[PDB]
């Protein structure tokens, strides 16, 4: 009968042995002894000379597990990315990369980015802008476009990582939407002046708003749109005509999805803020996580953590975290995927093959995560009970 200890410690050397089948094997690690036992057994403490009192086998385990499965009290999953240029304004950037899974220290200094400001990115010969919804393609060789647009030709684009550039969701092109027959006849009973894509105004208790005409009928838009608009073409139009009330409230309304701010565009300077984010951030209960880029002069994170950063020798970002991780990732692989790995002090990501294996290291409710920022990590062994199981020449250290 099973007698309560399958795991043991000798007291004097702290070295581990798991009972397996009446014989004692010597385990490389806490996580290995787990696995093979099928639950989170905890070490007894006895003497060697207790131990010499069964049979002994060779060496089990997996080496490379870490040695044990700790998890961060964590009340919230939080993850962010964080990509710093240095020497932005040289002849040779150069982009650093770290991953932040632990609470952060937001200030004025490094803060979302707001709704009016942009960063210009290159990645891979193109250039991107990136706002708080993510990255919008741009060729600012199209000097109207990207003028019409707000990006003056001051701008000076600078590298992302690849991570970034996959964390940052691809929101379209920094364009004004297209207009269907634009240039043609309205329908709608405005007068011929007014064709589909022009625009008008109607004034208001808060002054002018305007609108452009559309095929399906009329849309506001804002004075920076509207600019926009009629920059590239003004249809004839030395101003917005001026409509009366009457003729308008009578026309269906439809929604222009124009990119551009209310604000003038701010286009961030690098050189002064080098440090590029995007946070992600979801708590139990919650049905959606809520992300959002940052911008700012380093990373959001208090000065005495930003020395606790660890970079493994195979891996591409210096990882900062509170503690140990245990995430549920789902991803499109290309079908969906749902993945758990556990994620140690040291910033390497161990994949957790199913809820029976979690069990067995005494993990549970795993906390979702973003793939986009936890696969950076380096990927250690599977943590299975078969690989565990597998013998070995040398003992543990
Ligand atoms: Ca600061
Ligand atoms: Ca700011």
């Amino acid at each position: 009968p099973h007698m309560g200890t399958s795991l043991f410690t000798d007291r004097a050397t702290n070295q581990l042995y798991v009972l397996l089948s009446g014989q004692l094997h010597p385990v490389y690690n806490l996580t290995s002894a787990r696995l093979v036992l099928g639950n989170p057994a905890n070490p007894a403490t006895v003497k060697s000379s207790e131990l010499s009192k069964l049979p002994m086998g060779q060496t089990v385990g997996i080496p490379g597990a870490p040695y044990a499965t700790p998890v961060s009290a964590g009340s919230t999953s939080i993850w962010t990315l964080c990509d710093t240029v240095a020497r932005a304004d040289s002849t040779s950037p150069v982009v650093q990369t770290a991953v932040i899974a632990m609470p952060l220290e937001i200030d004025a200094s490094i803060d979302p980015l707001q709704s009016h400001e942009a960063v210009l990115v290159s990645y891979q010969g193109e250039t991107w802008i990136v706002t708080t919804k993510g990255r919008h393609a741009i060729d600012l060789t199209d000097r109207a476009l990207t003028s019409s647009m707000g990006i003056p030709v001051t701008a000076r684009p600078t590298p992302i990582s690849e991570g970034m550039f996959n964390a940052l969701p691809d929101m379209g092109p920094w364009q004004l939407p297209p207009i269907p027959a634009a240039g043609a006849p309205n329908s709608l009973g405005l007068p011929d002046d007014l064709v589909i894509g022009s625009v008008f105004q109607i004034h208001t208790d808060k002054g002018p708003q305007y609108y452009v005409v559309l095929p399906d009928g009329i849309a506001q838009v804002n004075a920076t749109t509207a600019a926009a608009l009629r920059a590239t073409q003004a249809h004839g139009l030395v101003a917005p005509p001026a409509m009366v009330p009457s003729l308008v409230v009578r026309i269906a309304e439809r929604v222009y999805p124009s990119p551009l701010p209310d604000e003038p565009l701010k286009i961030v300077s690098r050189p002064q803020d080098p440090a590029l984010c995007w946070s992600w951030q979801r708590s139990a209960g919650d049905q959606s996580p809520q992300s959002t880029v940052l911008s700012g002069r380093h990373l959001p994170i208090s000065p005495s953590a930003m020395n606790m950063g660890i970079k493994q020798i195979h891996g591409t970002a210096t990882v900062y975290l509170d503690g140990g991780k245990f995430v549920a990732l789902q991803s499109p692989d290309p079908r969906y995927t749902e993945s758990m790995y556990y994620i140690d002090p040291q910033g390497v990501r161990y994949g957790v093959p199913n809820a029976e294996t979690a069990k067995s290291l005494g993990l549970s409710s795993p906390q979702n995560a973003p793939w986009e920022i936890v696969r950076l990590l380096v990927d250690g062994p599977v943590l299975s009970k078969d690989a565990a199981l597998l013998e070995h020449d040398t003992l543990p250290a």
